[PDB]
């Protein structure tokens, strides 16, 4: 038994200088990422009631906490992410499979959510393309099980992952945090040459997955010299997304009606061209 | 040497009962289909001068002819496609590798473009999903070369390719026409009950690839039940697009300047929500 019309939530994030109709935003590249692996998408608004969130939670099939630069502590983004985090834990312990995906800022957010602490250090990683230095524990993993061996071989030797983060969590900080060490299997590391950090991870016991890098960018973003656009990079964003959506398909939630569905989908919104100015070709702004 | 920022053309087609800002249209799933394979998109307006289809041909890196139900002889569509077809032939002859893709209507139109004759029959193929009855010659084929073997088997065995076409060419009419049979290599066939048709093909001496079915829909359209949506369906839409974009990676054309490139991209346009009603979640409408 499965759900082959999977619908996935994407978290909006506080506009730095809000104005009506600019309160939150989602980079269109996160939408393309999930659509391309066969999902439909719901933008999750920011300053909402516990209960609207739960409703929404009960309706969708997975969440993605996307990259960015807003507060991990005081932002709307961080509130909603927390609420989705615990709802997802509960539901999963109740046989109700619900996956969470954290990209960049979302990865960081998850280290905070599960550790109860802010463990970040500065890295020289604000715009660089990097292989993955895979761990022993990779042959175990879920995330990569279905990747062509040849793609795995490329991700290890070729600059295919986009890093655009000011912050990271080092190997030592991670390994030394008791809550993290037992919650997350670490699938990959990288280094800027000084600090060594966690680049990809996945919960031992939960469908929670996170990358410090931005998979979405390879296929869908074209604004910076350091975005990977080789044939293996494009295959990277596909297989990455394909796994998370293949995870959402195990979830069996669905909306109360279908008039509710149609009213909540990304189709309902129009992005703007923001590619001359920002790192994103296209962005959805919300009230 | 190759081009890692490929830009592909998709042709708009005539709107049934035109209005201003409604003279032609492109379903957004053709845009998603290319972008997800790591190409940027350029919508090619409908009733324009030759010199201009030529300034466009020279700038972009391939063309796709999207499906539809519009005249194959007197449409703004077919006049434009014909011009790109001849431009593309002449460039390949001259060492300028330039690929062309024909989907459904565009497949039907290619047959007319290369034989010079309208050779189509009615088939019962409006809204049905089918595997693909491959031919002997798929084994040495270009299009299917980089596909996983498991996927080739899933495709020969499962309702993976969606079909919403009123017409097809039978194999009989294909084999019988001398130009087609010497120009195009047949990769797959289907049948509807008493009619047996060509459903996938590529050219022997030019990078021209066509499908009678619509790969794009699997991942991006949810309006209709016959649209396949299994993990294998979803892999099929990406491998198809991936091949095409890899072909465009071999063309080295560029725009005379970045402003000129920026003005031409699908980013300048906002699609309308049309999924309540139409077969298409979102559709781009042009003046």
């Amino acid at each position: 038994k499965t759900n082959e019309r999977p619908i996935i939530g994407v978290l909006a994030q506080d506009v730095f200088d809000p104005k009506p109709d600019r309160n939150s935003y989602i980079a269109a590249s996160y939408v393309k990422f999930l659509e391309s692996a066969g999902a439909r998408v719901v933008p999750v608004m920011i300053n909402k009631s516990e209960d609207e969130y739960s409703r929404l939670f009960k309706s969708i099939n997975g969440v993605l906490f996307p990259g960015g630069g807003v507060s991990l502590e005081s932002s709307g983004y961080s509130k909603a992410a927390g609420i989705f985090y615990r709802l997802a834990l509960e539901a999963n312990s109740n046989g109700d499979y619900f996956p969470v995906w954290g990209t960049c800022l979302g990865f960081e957010l998850l280290t905070l959510l599960t550790s109860g602490e802010l463990l970040l250090s500065h890295t020289n990683t604000s715009g660089i393309a990097l292989p993955l230095d895979f761990t022993e524990d990779v042959k175990g993993s879920r995330l990569f099980k279905e990747f062509p061996e040849e793609l795995m071989k490329s991700l290890a030797t070729e600059p295919l992952t986009e890093n655009s983060h000011q912050w990271s969590i080092t190997t030592e900080n991670f390994t030394a945090n008791k809550k993290l060490k037992k919650f997350y299997r670490v699938l990959s590391t990288n280094t800027d040459g000084y600090n060594k950090f966690v680049s990809t991870m996945e919960a031992y016991d939960f469908p929670i997955y996170a990358t410090q890098w931005n998979p979405e960018k390879n296929a869908f973003e074209w604004t910076r010299p350091y975005i990977p656009h080789t044939p293996s990079a494009i295959k990277t964003t596909f297989y990455m997304a394909n796994f998370f959506v293949n995870e959402a398909r195990k979830n069996l939630h669905s909306f109360a009606s279908t008039e509710e569905e149609e009213k909540a989908l990304i189709y309902n919104y129009k992005p703007e061209y923001t590619g001359i100015q920002s790192a994103f070709e296209q962005t959805y702004f919300f009230n």
